[PDB]
């Protein structure tokens, strides 16, 4: 799996799990297409969103559900997501980890990209 | 003015000067309408986006062009443009001050809220 | 005064208020020497810590005591303080404004340096 | 080992590889003791600094040697080091995962603490 999401709480100092996201990809007419979906494990991980064969070149994004994530656990957050927006695979297939670090009023996110 | 933008540069330890942003608000066909625009001042900040009588309750989402500032630097980044999606709530009196910090690879965005 | 420094507070939306903070420079024999102290403003920041003809040329460190900030909140956190070692350099004319974000198990610093 | 290390730059998108990292432990004279030291490895990680049983209750300073990282790199940053100074295994026995992410003028740093 060429696309991995990994996300960690820095109020508990803790993965940040069952944490909900949304993967879309931009289409030809310039719409978000629903691309993938899942939640983060125990490890704050997720895994097996696509396949190097369906992860063809495009512009996608990943919507993590934060706000969900915060009001489980008594927080109001800032934020509604956090997203993130890049081009993928534009020089031939990469592997990308997205990392994001959460707090009710910031989030940073980070992006591994290897080949 | 009750929303202010600023951006700084990790790489250059600057404000990000020039940097191109616009502001949605979420409408009743749930799609995204521009409500707001302009470029950051020589000191990485946006003021004037909008007025208290404007800015009402409401889902609004900043796109910060972030890509666009790279390429001028020419530095390869990751992200198309950075998002800040969020809420704006009547709480009694607010001024909503969104940060983001850019680099290459990554962002960080802060929201400070105040009465 | 050519050193500023802001610190923010990531699980309340706000400026970071009273957090005290000691700068120091580092001495001949090594060690790292008193040099100037405060606490944060009602804006989250410190101002007048130093002047022109005091900063010279030399590493300083400042530490932010983090640890004592989120006691009072009632908040269980993970540093004892969060420190900033830097070189000050007479490449023309400079002003630092160092800053701070916190959050109980993470913390993150930029330095915007200015002509 | 209840003690690794992990640093990323946000410059490339990749692990930080050969980061060089002492780690010190306050003696009963409050003077900063060496503990361990090490460097990244390809993947970003340092493993193995310590032992359950060496790594007692104390409060422990990784300094991570984040000047002579990008140096190498042609860089010249703003920090001597990205510094994280900790009480450890006040309540028992914990694993600490450090994270530490790298800009040239900002870094960001994360612990997850797990028992």
């Amino acid at each position: 799996c060429p696309l991995m999401v990994k996300v960690l709480d820095a109020v508990r100092g803790s993965p940040a799990i069952n944490v909900a996201m949304h993967v879309f990809r931009k289409a030809a007419d310039d719409t978000w297409e629903p691309f993938a979906s899942g939640k983060t494990s125990e490890s704050g991980e997720l895994h097996g969103l696509t396949t190097e064969e369906e992860f063809v070149e495009g512009i996608y994004k990943v919507e993590i559900d934060t706000k969900s994530y915060w009001k489980a656990l008594g927080i109001s957050p800032f934020h509604e997501h956090a997203e993130v927006v890049f081009t993928a695979n534009d020089s031939g297939p990469r592997r990308y980890t997205i990392a994001a670090l959460l707090s009710p009023y910031s989030y940073s996110t980070m992006a591994v990209v290897t080949n």
